[PDB]
């Protein structure tokens, strides 16, 4: 957390989360998930201006 | 609310809702709601003749 940037203010490593893995364990509903949250994967990378 | 407008009945800045931000935390979710949203924003932009 020290340590995430190369200078303050650059932008974030970003993590995301696509489910608990035991609710996800369904191949279809783990790939609605994956599909879903590369979206947001997207975003989280064009913020800082990538 | 006094000055929403310039003048009383040319229009307002209307302000609209997507939902709760905790049970619209999933994109899917969160998609449809400002998608349908966005339905009623050009409907309520139209009645102030824009």
């Amino acid at each position: 957390d020290s340590v995430n940037e190369n200078i303050a203010g650059l932008g974030k490593p970003s993590l995301l989360e696509v489910g608990l893995k035991a609710d996800l364990t369904d191949p279809v509903k783990l790939g609605q998930a994956v599909i879903a949250q590369l979206t947001i994967a997207r975003a989280a990378l064009t913020k800082n201006y990538v």
